[PDB]
């Protein structure tokens, strides 16, 4: 009976130190390891939940549970309902549920199957197979089910020791799966390993060998802790609500991905100047200081499309304030912003200050009198600690307080027009522990299991479990706190502006990119964090947050000359790309460096911001179609299992392969190169020419002032001339790089819009063009064209991997004015005068 595999052992004393005799009355097996894994183990008949009366409907299957034998823990269930729905060809979703009480869900808005599904009776489990292969993707029946008042623990094999996801944590993008304890309770903690961080993602993404993939979420917001074991197997161990589960069929991850943001929401389309540079520190203390800012990087021609500003504007560090000193002007300059065609984005903390006088201070007078607030046992407002002092926290589970907030905004937005709003310490981060007042003793504060949190307890840094709340107490809410105010502060800045939000949130939890996107947070200024920082942006982008990135140049400590021009480098092609700094710190503005250095950081934002109508176009697909922005090179060739390990390189969508350098003093970086010619992009003319890949690791050239980034044969991207803002880049003459296969083919589309508007989609007011290359020819080709699209000129082709100079070149059949072709990088560079809008044929021979 107690012959399990050590791989194989499920931990039978989670929750507390055990002897051998106290695991023996668990009716328990105990065999110390010989050098984590447990001692203390559940033999094959521990017991668990027996099946009875399964059922068959049109929508799937249900059943009863039952457990005769409680488990160690209190208040076990001993009665639940299992239901099962098949949902779609791909989706698959069981809940298991107290059938004679209502527990705490988490809010959230709705030929043959690609799975099978069949059960275990004694002990029960959940059986899914891939029908296509065999291969059991979930089974349940490896180790008992939990389901007491405050633990619910559910186990599965994996498939493979390939997994990723369960945000946020700073660790590679796969797994480790050698009795890894990961724990989704959101912290306010810069990032290390480890660590419960600012988010909370309870989704994992599966590999299979051959290169298919499966997805798993649990629709679950309490505090857990998922425990990966080598054999290998996963187990789910949360402290409430119930067990909601979702399993997503793929085949490719890229389906599974996209099946998964069918769930929780696809990402939100940002207005176009998003995608611009933005820069920022704590510590721009006038709004002097802060003009100086974009005068110096005018001055040395580097793009800087958004201004921010952190608690420096602040009356006292009070939100909808502005101080009268340094600030007095703060709306002139904002506007003065407006007036050069930039935009401008200031902090917003969700605490407010309860200590002034009462009258005196709008945001906490009406909060109070509206009842906006978490409130306490005797049902007064929760008074914490944060950067203004004493402080209330809104309740933006609160209908009335989500009024109050879209009031203080459009009131501040009245005085001061800012573009967007970053929120920041929305864990909610508290200074105090709890509260002023501490907390009561009760099971939400003290519970039967506490995750690995750190600090050891629910309400460390943050404020008490049992405090109140309109859907719920704060125990079940806590980790949908950043999303809920990211929801209110979307629909805020939607009522204010009446253009697309821009939300850039620190707190998060599933489904969070349907609203905002996220930074990385409080991270050093270090070459190891710069290299954490490309599993952290790729694994948000698997999450259906593509607008992510972390602080460029690091935000603690003083960054150096080199690791800022590396992080430059890298950093413009994050997907939110902003270079924001500590109060403390040295300056890290580009113009703050040296000559050699200012020009690979302006070389960099250059490249980005040719690269934008390209990045734009990636973000509608990841907003029409759950695509990634940024994505691994595993999600693109999941057939190379060589791929599989990769993090430290990244691609744009399916067609733009970076590598950077993540170390100080290198002048070279090896990386992976899947099966394919991959053309340096270096070889197109902007404001070794190609690499033939077998599927294999390339030492490449990589000096300072270089990065490497190379485009795939097959693929078209559109580019845009150059501005110091998108309002001036977007006027600009566009180009094509055309990279073509041997056989002379590529392809590549482009999505155009006015970059701001609200519903576009739904009411058509956007152009989209195709482009394709073949036999010599390159079209484009029209699937919509409207006003937003017309007029936009298309003046430069380059074409690369063209093998043989051409004795002419014809654009709508006349010889163009002219083009150069270079024998050494095969490389063809066509000047035309040609719109987007109107179809075209350019040839050559
Ligand atoms: C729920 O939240 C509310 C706030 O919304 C919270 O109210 C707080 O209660 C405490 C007392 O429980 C108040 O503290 C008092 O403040 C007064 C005046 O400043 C003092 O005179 C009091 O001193 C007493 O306690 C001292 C101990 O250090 C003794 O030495 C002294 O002799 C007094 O007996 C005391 O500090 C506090 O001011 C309010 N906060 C606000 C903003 O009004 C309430 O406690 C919370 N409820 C629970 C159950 O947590
Ligand atoms: C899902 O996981 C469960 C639990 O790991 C698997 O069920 C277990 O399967 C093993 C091996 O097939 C069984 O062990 C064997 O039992 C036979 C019969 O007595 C014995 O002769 C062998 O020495 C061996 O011990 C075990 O009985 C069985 N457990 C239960 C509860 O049924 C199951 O195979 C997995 N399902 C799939 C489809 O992979
Ligand atoms: C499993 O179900 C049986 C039978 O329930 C009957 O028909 C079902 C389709 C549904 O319509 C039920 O309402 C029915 O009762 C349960 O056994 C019955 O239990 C009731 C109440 O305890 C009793 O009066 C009947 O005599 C029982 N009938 C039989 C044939 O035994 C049984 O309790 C269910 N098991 C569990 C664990 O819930
Ligand atoms: C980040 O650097 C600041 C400033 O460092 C100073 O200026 C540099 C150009 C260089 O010449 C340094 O050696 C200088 O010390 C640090 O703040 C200083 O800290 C030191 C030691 O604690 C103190 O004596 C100075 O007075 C401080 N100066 C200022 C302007 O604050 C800061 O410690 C550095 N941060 C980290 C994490 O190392
Ligand atoms: C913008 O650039 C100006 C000019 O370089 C900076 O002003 C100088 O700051 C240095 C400190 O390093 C002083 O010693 C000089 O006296 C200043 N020169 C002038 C002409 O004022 C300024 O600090 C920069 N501002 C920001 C916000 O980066
Ligand atoms: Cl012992
Ligand atoms: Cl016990
Ligand atoms: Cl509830
Ligand atoms: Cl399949
Ligand atoms: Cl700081
Ligand atoms: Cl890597
Ligand atoms: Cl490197
Ligand atoms: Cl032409």
């Amino acid at each position: 009976q107690c012959d399990v595999p050590p791989n194989s052992r499920f931990d039978c004393a989670p929750d507390k130190a055990i002897t051998q005799e106290q695991c023996e009355a668990r009716g328990c097996c105990y065999i110390p390891a010989k050098q984590g894994q447990p001692w203390c183990f559940f033999p094959p008949s521990y017991p668990s939940y027996k099946l009875e009366n399964l059922s068959s409907s049109e929508m799937g299957y249900t059943a009863t549970l039952t457990r005769t034998t409680p488990t160690f823990f209190p208040k076990d269930i001993l009665t639940l309902r299992l239901d099962v729905m098949m949902e779609t060809e791909n989706r698959l979703h069981f809940t298991i549920k107290d059938p004679a009480n209502r527990r705490y869900e988490v809010p959230l808005e709705t030929p043959s199957p690609l799975y099978s599904v069949e059960f275990s009776e004694e002990p029960f489990g959940v059986i899914v197979h891939r029908q296509l292969d065999g291969r059991v993707l979930l089974n349940t029946t490896v180790a008992p089910l939990f389901f007491a008042d405050q633990f619910l623990q559910l186990s599965t094999s994996l498939p493979s020791q390939y997994i990723t996801g369960l945000a946020e944590h700073l660790s590679p993008l796969m797994l480790s799966t050698s009795w890894t304890r990961i724990t989704l309770w959101n912290r306010d903690l810069a990032p290390t390993p480890g660590a419960n961080l600012y988010g909370s993602h309870p989704f994992y993404l599966a590999l299979e060998d051959g290169g298919s993939a499966h997805g798993v979420f649990l629709l679950n917001s309490n505090a857990m802790d998922v425990v990966l074991q080598p054999s290998p197997a996963l187990s789910w161990r949360s402290t409430g609500g119930i067990l909601d589960v979702y399993i997503f069929l793929g085949p490719e991850p890229k389906s599974v991905v996209q099946q998964y943001l069918d769930v929780v929401g696809y990402p939100f389309m940002p207005p176009y100047w998003g995608l611009g540079f933005h820069l920022c520190r704590w510590g721009y203390s006038s709004t002097a200081i802060t003009r100086q800012v974009v005068e110096n990087m005018t001055r040395a021609h580097f793009p800087l499309d958004v201004q921010w500003n952190d608690l420096d504007y602040m009356d006292s560090r009070r939100d909808f304030t502005f101080n009268k000193d340094g600030f007095r002007d703060f709306p002139a300059m904002v506007q003065e912003l407006h007036q050069g065609g930039r935009r401008y984005m200031m902090i917003v903390d969700p605490a407010i200050s309860s200590s002034g006088p009462a009258g005196s201070y709008r945001p906490y007078d009406e909060g109070l009198r509206r009842g906006v607030f978490i409130t306490n046992e005797t049902g007064q407002p929760l008074i914490g600690k944060v950067w203004p002092g004493s402080t209330a926290f809104p309740d933006f589970t609160n209908p009335t307080a989500l009024a109050w907030w879209e009031d203080m905004v459009a009131e501040f937005h009245d005085q001061v027009p800012f573009d967007g709003m970053w929120i920041d310490m929305n864990e909610p981060s508290n200074f105090i522990r709890g509260s002023e007042d501490g907390c009561p003793n009760n099971e939400l504060e003290n519970p039967p299991y506490v995750p690995g949190v750190v600090g050891g307890t629910l309400q460390a840094a943050t404020i008490c479990a049992s405090s109140h709340q309109f859907l719920s107490t704060h125990y079940n809410l806590h980790n949908l706190y950043g999303l809920t105010e990211a929801i209110a502060s979307h629909r805020a800045l939607v009522k204010a502006r009446g253009t697309r939000p821009f939300v850039i949130s620190r707190s998060t939890f599933a489904g969070h990119g349907r609203y905002a996107g996220h930074w990385t947070g409080d991270v050093w200024s270090s070459w190891e964090q710069l290299a954490s920082s490309v599993p952290e942006i790729l694994q948000f982008n698997l999450l259906g947050v593509p607008l992510v990135g972390a602080d460029v140049c690091g935000f603690l400590g003083n960054t150096s000359e080199e690791l800022c021009v590396r992080w430059t480098q890298l950093g413009a092609f994050y997907p939110f790309m902003r270079n924001h700094n500590s109060l403390l710190s040295l300056p890290q503005e580009p113009y703050s460096f040296s000559e050699p250095a200012q020009q690979a950081m302006r070389k960099a934002l250059t490249l980005r911001y040719a690269l934008l109508p390209h990045l734009y176009t990636l973000f509608h697909q990841a907003h029409v179609a759950g695509e990634t922005v940024a994505r691994p090179l595993f999600l693109e060739f999941p057939k190379d299992s060589s791929t599989w390990t990769v993090d430290h390189q990244l691609l744009w969508g399916e067609a733009l392969l970076i590598t950077p350098v993540l170390q100080a003093g290198k002048a070279e970086v090896t990386g992976y190169f899947p099966l394919g010619t991959w053309y340096d992009l270096q070889t197109v003319p902007i404001e070794e020419p190609a690499i033939h890949s077998e599927g294999q690791w390339v030492t490449l050239p990589a000096p300072l002032d270089t990065i490497n980034v190379h485009l795939r044969a097959g693929y078209i991207i559109p580019l845009q001339g150059p501005g110091l803002t998108t309002t001036e880049s977007r006027q600009q003459p566009m180009a094509l790089a055309v990279a073509l296969t041997k056989g002379g083919e590529a392809r590549g589309e482009l999505f155009w819009d006015d970059g701001e508007s609200l519903e576009v989609l739904e009411r058509g007011a956007y152009t989209q063009v195709i482009f394709l290359a073949r036999n010599n020819t390159i079209v484009n080709e029209l699937v919509r064209v409207t006003s937003e699209g017309a007029g936009l000129q298309l003046q430069k082709v380059t074409v690369l991997g063209v093998a043989t100079a051409p004795q002419q070149v014809l654009s709508n059949g006349v010889p163009v004015s002219n083009f150069t072709y270079s024998p050494d990088t095969k490389v063809l560079d066509i000047c035309v005068s040609l719109l987007m809008g109107e179809q075209f044929l350019v040839s050559w021979c």
